[PDB]
């Protein structure tokens, strides 16, 4: 699976270690090896909530399978959490768009999962 | 909903009220208030249309239903119309991704819209 | 149709002519004409693939049509061999989410594909 973060939240601001926590915690809450998980988190954006420039964040998690409505509902409890811990933005300024992916549609190592 | 906009536009080129205007004429166009609304602009890419880096972009417009046929050529004549007279792009050099996410899939404030 | 490439590689590492390779190849590939192609690289990505941030890339190819199994998996030959030569991506750090549009949902030149 795949995790992007896209924040208004400033470089330096991002905690020594995120990355590892996100692809740690991800491993954890899909059941996906964690030698799988890839994350990318951009800051410094130039991006708005609600027409408030206050720290927000605009997120992606593109999985094959383990996407469904009590999981996704659990996959956002655990990324706001970890938003607000570490980046301090308020979970009502996040949204995360969660990607059901076909194996046939991801590709990897010269293929795809299909 | 969310649009995002990437654009080899330079930053500098980017009026001041650009994000507040996409705000309200999105939550115009929608229907949906404008708390809801996000936005993202990411000028200076490295990006070509064509075979030519002449003025682009490329974006999308995320909703929870408001995508449709008529609508979304609607929102295309809307957007197409700000990027070229806000940012002097032609056009016919913008792609927009228009996506019609499920509440399932779309996670905020730490749950989802389901 | 669109390719996108998130990179940790740093800008200096993309060789000129990158863009345009890759428009000529996903012309040849996808049987798109060249005047339709589009093209973005993004570099300097803080990004991390099984919790290691050596050099890795997440992309995306959008089409309308021209997306399935075999067609997937002779681009993900094609792009993986392309990160790996120029930007010496290993191929087994590579994701790339592949997107079969609706012309309905895609806006181009103050409409859509539709
Ligand atoms: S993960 O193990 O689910 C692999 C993956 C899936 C979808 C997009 C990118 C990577
Ligand atoms: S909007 O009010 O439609 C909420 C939304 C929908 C889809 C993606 C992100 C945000
Ligand atoms: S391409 O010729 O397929 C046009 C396109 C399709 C999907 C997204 C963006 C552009």
């Amino acid at each position: 699976p795949m995790f992007i973060v896209n924040t208004n939240v400033p470089r330096a601001s991002v905690p020594d270690g995120f990355l590892s926590e996100l692809t740690q915690q991800l491993a954890q809450a899909t059941g996906k090896p964690p030698q799988y998980i890839a994350v990318h988190v951009v800051p410094d954006q130039l991006m708005a909530f609600g027409g408030s420039s206050e720290p927000c964040a605009l997120c992606s998690l593109h999985s094959i399978g383990k996407i469904g409505g009590a999981q996704n509902r659990s996959y956002s409890k655990l990324l706001c959490g970890l938003l607000a811990e570490r980046l301090r933005i308020s979970p009502d300024r996040v949204y995360i768009n969660y990607y059901d992916m076909n194996a046939a549609n991801v590709g990897w190592n010269n293929s795809t999962f299909a």
